[PDB]
């Protein structure tokens, strides 16, 4: 084996681009790297709330991402458009970092590696598809089968479990996979107060956060996805007054400007997976953030080649 290795057993900015290069190439990280690098980010994510609550500085910045799904090359360049993660470079990654794309395991090893390096600017949210009933059909568990073991994806999956479900920048913008709630009243505190290490209910305010999309009209409609709620602008704007924030980032939906700002600007969607599977043809983008100024301000980008694998061949 002469990939990349851990120095002293942990990760650096060396590994890291080792990694991603490896990665590129299309080899495969040593098993018990893989497993150092997943047993370390589970403490890591152990200690975090349910709510991970963020200051950024008047001159300090943060980049927001939305779903990867597996999407690897063109993880690779969003940090070529973007930069490198690093303590003056934040990101966000806004869930699902697996299934569909049939590069899940180096999206979500590359993004482990990096919470690692920068545990206090580099933050990864859980989404729909970090959860077993989802990988056991969209691929991931399929992936992880063929590149490593069962016991592997058994490890995703606990280390999945810890994963913290919302992020609050500056008191004022919330950010999570899904969106809010199928009932009112929630607040910030509550979202706190979730015992989130487990695979989601069918219902109530965990199942919401990773599950739930905004609707044009006002009120709240049963979900086509089968699960939680469609909310209107009268649900976004009750939470944000409740709760003193400005507006909301969430993800969870294919745009095909990448993007989309709905509910007169409270409820803003990021989607981060350009082509989606090879054939949706949209763009994608990430939103930076700033101290000064938490308005979203959105960066394009579009798919680039990737090696001959087709979507959701684990599945
Ligand atoms: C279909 C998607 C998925 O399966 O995760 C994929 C495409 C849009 C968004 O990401 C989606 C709807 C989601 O629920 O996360
Ligand atoms: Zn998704
Ligand atoms: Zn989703």
């Amino acid at each position: 084996y002469s990939g990349p290795k851990l120095e002293d057993g942990k990760v650096t900015i060396s590994f890291m681009k080792e990694l991603m290069q490896w990665y590129k190439d299309q080899k495969k990280l040593h098993r018990k790297c893989a497993y150092q690098i997943l047993v370390q980010v589970k403490e890591v994510l152990s200690k975090l709330s349910t709510l991970v609550e963020t200051t950024l500085k008047e001159t300090e910045k943060i980049t927001v991402c939305g779903d990867t799904h597996g999407q690897f090359y063109d993880l690779l360049n969003i940090f070529e458009l973007n930069g490198l993660p690093s303590e003056t470079n934040p990101y966000i990654f806004n869930g699902d970092f697996v299934d569909r794309g049939s590069f899940s395991v180096e999206v979500i090893l590359t993004l482990f590696g990096f919470k690692l390096l920068y545990p206090d600017h580099f933050h990864l949210l859980r989404g729909n598809h970090e959860t077993d009933n989802m990988n056991q059909i969209y691929g991931f568990e399929g992936e992880v089968k063929a590149k490593y073991t069962a016991q592997m994806y058994e490890l995703f999956s606990e280390v999945f479990e810890w994963l913290p479900l919302a992020q609050c920048i500056n008191g004022k913008v919330l950010i999570m996979h899904g969106g809010l709630f199928s009932e009112d009243g929630v607040t910030l505190d509550d979202i706190r107060k979730i015992e989130r290490n487990r695979q989601p209910p069918d219902s109530g305010p965990m199942c919401d956060l990773l599950w739930s999309d905004p609707q044009p009209q006002n009120g709240r409609s049963i979900s086509k996805r089968g699960v939680s709620c469609q909310f209107g602008p009268d649900v976004t704007k009750a939470f944000l007054e409740e709760n003193n924030l400005d507006y909301i980032i969430r993800s969870h939906e294919v745009k095909a400007e990448g993007y989309e700002v709905a509910h007169g600007g409270r409820c803003v969607t990021v989607f981060s997976a350009p082509n989606y599977c090879d054939q949706m043809g949209n763009k994608a983008s990430y939103i930076h953030l700033q101290g000064s100024d938490l308005r979203p301000q959105f960066h394009q980008f579009t798919a680039v080649p990737h090696p001959n694998v087709k979507p959701m061949a684990y599945a």
